[PDB]
């Protein structure tokens, strides 16, 4: 289908004739400058290259207002997510309008130039009460009044290049390539399926399910961009997602990712995907269970409906200008050994079965078993990989600052002890002495695996740049992970306390 | 037998009814103290049960300068290396015999008290000549003048405690413990086996043949004090030891470990481990191929004799009272598919297989197979456990200063490229700003496996500071690990030249 | 189908007569390959036949015998070739040959050692190791020679305790013979089912005849002991590791 709004607005394209000039002007030494965040990497690049079609630059007052409280630009145009440029009152401070800002990335790489059309300060309860549903556990609550600027400033762009990427060069197709790409295989027909975590044999089926039912070709068009904190690295899923493909039938699906900052605003974002989507050149978009969401937040309710989504997708249907294959839960069937969609099966004359992403994560965790029903096993090795079970996972033990007993001896202690288990992992006392440049390799080494021993605790003023997973506090204190008895309790006593609270935890396995 | 001198030093012992006012004395503010250096407590430990019998504290010169020309003791004990408190001049100045010195461990722990005899300033190269044969790559030598203090203080001991350890609690049998383990299973004829790298088929069919010989109960009695640079730690070696005793038959072997530190001094070492293990309790004591050497220098020649060791040990035959059990070099024979000593088979009508260190040490580092016949699985396993293969390993990547492209840039290219390989390494880029606290982590995050991508070099000055395993460096230089054809060189091209350079070197395997 | 013949390893001469049985049976050809029914080398090396004698006789008698005769060269291996072949239509010389013999079969069985699939068939095997199996497996006897002074009864139960640590499925017994031929005859029945029995003492010369030598041990101080003792007064617990030894390099125990 045409690009929303009708035309594509590859401004690289439009831009090229430009670059040299632009260049030279993002970097004199007078002009403004800003080094875009992580998730304005994202928006820019499918800015300036039509994937937000018809956006060509980031919203005004007028346009965001309008997204917010109308799911549509101010022209009317179907839009349901606001892309803006948020920045702090410092910066919004120099702004003025006519102004032009050299958007950097990494204060290095010049993107391009965005001439400044309005500096506004939005009201971020409203937003997050219109456009995320109000819930302040939900992601894009949260990354609003934690995350982003104050201060927004709305303007037209104008294409330096995209952003640089060194990793999956080649895949990363922007729409004009993946059009490309189509036609010269005369693909007419193409179903995309939008997807943050790693594909599993439900996945393989309902996306075949639905290139079936469309008559259409597959194109995987996972996010790379940014998700949902903790979810999957998007290195593993994308190792995930080039395995799985060869599950395919030869000639049948294509893989291209997709730079976009996820918002998981369900069903808005679901609408604002199939947008998306059309530009990339795709005829169909598959639209699941609970696309886009969050799950529930810790008191257990839905931030979304189940199918939600699909609803909203519905009733925009003749604006979105793309073909809408909704699917209810895919389930698995253990008696048929086959899956399929829970509105096609007797829930009641028939067995289903299913694991949970939760539960998917604990056996990851645990080194449990996958069922080979469930997902390819090349699929969960690479998961296993970069999700290790316990036993090869790192730690952290850190002597609260209760304990009484001699931290150097007790250190050495714990450091000796953990070293007779053997078994691989490498174990250091670290002392970070508050100062941060120290406390925020914590995490690192955790990550690698290691197994940490802290001579005791940092500042509270330090504590947020220290990573605290797998981070354990031993402490008389009630809130300690490891309680002690008392802060003058036996090193022996001590040290056999926490061997066997990490060996119940998984750690240590004998 | 007897004790070395005929009489068991165990001042702990001793000293039993004098250790609360020891130690009152060893902390009180007007004593002088020393903290004992590693080398220092694994001698002290050794003088202070009676396995350094008949030594009671640390050589003055008297006693000294007899061990480094006679090989005796002042007295004429039988007595080859030499067993010194050395101190640097600063200390030294403050000591005056009659002087009493607290001495401690990990300035935390009273050990004992030292009444010194004298201070004297050793000729560091007469006792490198004489008793280590001069080479300046000798363990013993490059020891002695770049870790040694330049100060001895000669002294007699009095007990406080045992150096403190926290691993292998009850497998560090002191002379009198084990005596009295011998002695409650009726073992009336012990044959010792010192070691100080894991043991393999060889090693287990070497030690039966002693005992079967020897007609004599097996004590695997391992060194966990120091050894030789580069050894395998203690830890690793201790597992394999444990591995490899249910190996034996039930009830003909005991594992102790022996805390003391080498000296790597061939020959002479062996005439001392003799005594030492006499001390112990063996009746027997196995002196195999090069015995305590330490291999050949850079230029290939060789530290000691194959057998210099055991011609030593044979001249004091009627002095060391204790028997030895030589052993030619035991190899393997495929076809028979045995082990047995070289001198017990015509290499002209047998063929014979051997796997050398230095070709282990490969495999495991290649991930190479290690032969069904060359050790036994567990062992292997345990030790690919703590010396894994390169696609394993960690390494540091150092953008060389000739480099003329941007650190930054190269630096996340770098980490994103090998991001996308996965296979669970951890990456980091690693700016040390010439901070040793930093400096010194390098070799803690490629121990624990990870990959560093460091965007500078550090002053020639902080280079001691920084372990040089796996540390490749990228420059236009002569001498960079990875040379750059010209410091311009466009990013992609150096993201190649890296990657493949560690894909060579197995780092990374597809 | 299986001939009750018995057989009397007469090489030639026999062959020529198991022509002519075969023929009797209703064949109209007979196979006769490398050393037929040759009985091998004698203790000193030399062979009873030629390895074509009997081809050769049979040959002789040809016209006579009314039966066709099939022979056979040496049928080898070819590593390279991965095959078997007679060995008179290959060149010894540009081509390499394999051959594990029966005595190298019969040693393999012994030790629990690996036969090349090459060699046979794999159910062949097993059903060989299973009633030859490795020593491993086997069963033994240990005999406490009468030059022994040290006390018989602890001695054989020191044995006892001991080789009941080890495990792994073997039945051990102290069994008294007191020259009762009745029982002597039965030392061989546990030892071929896998037992390790414990002699407290020999057995009359005159009644040797009724035991099976066949792994039978003597532990005596004597010259000729399978287990040598260094002098009869031995400490017990030093003649429990000789014996523990011995039987461990002879593949009754591994640990
Ligand atoms: N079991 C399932 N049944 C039907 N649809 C599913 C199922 N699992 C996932 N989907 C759909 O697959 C797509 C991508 O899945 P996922 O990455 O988990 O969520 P997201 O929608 O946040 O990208 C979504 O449209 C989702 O609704
Ligand atoms: N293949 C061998 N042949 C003969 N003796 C050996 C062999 N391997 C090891 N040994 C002997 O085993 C003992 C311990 O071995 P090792 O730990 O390698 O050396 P070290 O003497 O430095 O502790 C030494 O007496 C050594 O000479
Ligand atoms: N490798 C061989 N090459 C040629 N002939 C063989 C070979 N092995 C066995 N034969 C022949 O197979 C027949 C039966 O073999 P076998 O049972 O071992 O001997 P026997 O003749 O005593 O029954 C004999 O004719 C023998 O010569
Ligand atoms: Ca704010
Ligand atoms: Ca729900
Ligand atoms: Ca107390
Ligand atoms: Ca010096
Ligand atoms: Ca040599
Ligand atoms: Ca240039
Ligand atoms: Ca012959
Ligand atoms: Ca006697
Ligand atoms: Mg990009
Ligand atoms: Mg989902
Ligand atoms: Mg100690
Ligand atoms: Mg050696
Ligand atoms: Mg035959
Ligand atoms: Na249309
Ligand atoms: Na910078
Ligand atoms: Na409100
Ligand atoms: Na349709
Ligand atoms: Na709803
Ligand atoms: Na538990
Ligand atoms: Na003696
Ligand atoms: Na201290
Ligand atoms: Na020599
Ligand atoms: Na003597
Ligand atoms: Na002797
Ligand atoms: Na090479
Ligand atoms: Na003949
Ligand atoms: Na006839
Ligand atoms: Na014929
Ligand atoms: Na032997």
């Amino acid at each position: 289908p045409a690009p929303h709004g009708g035309i594509l607005q590859d401004l690289i394209a439009r831009d090229a004739l430009k670059k040299n000039e632009l260049l030279s002007e993002a970097q004199s030494s007078d002009i403004l400058v800003w080094n875009l965040t992580p998730r304005q990497l994202c928006d820019i690049e499918l800015i300036l290259n039509g994937g937000f079609s018809p956006l060509t630059g980031f919203l005004n007052e007028n346009d965001y207002s309008s997204v917010v409280t109308d799911s549509r630009l101010a022209d009317g145009t179907l839009w349901t997510i606001p892309i803006t440029l948020d920045v702090d009152e410092a910066f919004a401070n120099q702004i003025k309008p006519d102004t032009r800002i050299a958007l950097f990335q990494d204060d290095e790489i010049p993107i391009a130039i965005l001439t400044v059309q309005d500096v506004y300060k939005p009201n971020k309860t409203i937003e997050a009460e219109k456009v995320f549903r109000g819930d302040p556990e939900h992601p894009a609550i949260s990354y609003l009044f934690n995350v982003a600027g104050d201060y927004y400033v709305g303007g037209s762009l104008e294409a330096i290049q995209l952003p640089q990427h060194y990793d999956y060069p080649g895949l990363r197709k922007t729409p004009a390539q993946l059009r490309l790409e189509f036609q010269s295989r005369q693909w007419d027909r193409v179903v995309a399926f939008q997807t943050r975590n790693p594909m599993h044999r439900a996945h393989r089926e309902l996306t075949v399910r639905a290139a079936r039912e469309a008559n259409a070709k597959v194109l995987i068009h996972p996010v790379v961009g940014l998700t949902k904190p903790g979810d999957i690295d998007h290195h593993t899923r994308v190792r995930v997602y080039q395995e799985i493909i060869k599950r395919y039938p030869n000639g049948i699906a294509f893989l291209s990712l997709l730079p976009l900052a996820m918002r998981m605003s369900g069903d808005r974002e679901a609408v604002w995907h199939a947008i998306i989507r059309k530009n990339y050149g795709a005829s169909h978009f598959i639209v699941g269970r609970d696309h886009a969401g969050p799950g529930k937040n810790s008191k257990g309710v839905d931030f979304y409906g189940p199918y939600d989504a699909q609803e909203l997708v519905e009733s925009y249907k003749h604006e979105l200008d793309i073909e809408v294959v909704p699917f209810r839960m895919v389930t698995y069937l253990p008696d048929e050994d086959r899956y399929a969609p829970i509105d096609q099966i007797d829930t009641t004359k028939t067995r289903t079965l299913n694991i949970s992403g939760t539960e998917l994560r604990r056996r990851l965790r645990v080194g449990g078993e996958i069922p080979e029903w469930f997902s390819y096993p090349e699929v969960v090795k690479i998961l296993r990989e970069s999700n290790p079970p316990r036993p090869k996972q790192g730690f952290s033990i850190v002597l609260g600052n209760s304990l009484t007993v001699s931290r150097e001896q007790l250190s050495i202690a714990l450091l000796s002890t953990f070293l007779q288990f053997g078994g691989g992992r490498y174990y250091k006392i670290f002392e970070h002495n508050n100062k941060t440049e120290l406390l925020s390799l914590i995490q690192d080494f955790i990550g690698s695996g290691s197994g940490l021993i802290i001579p005791n605790q940092w500042e509270d003023d330090k504590d947020s740049v220290v990573g605290k997973q797998n981070v354990y506090l031993l402490d008389t204190s009630s809130s300690a992970d490891i309680q002690l008895e008392s802060a003058d309790e036996p090193i022996s006593h001590i040290v056999q306390k926490v061997v066997l609270f990490l060996e119940d935890n998984g750690f240590f396995v004998f």
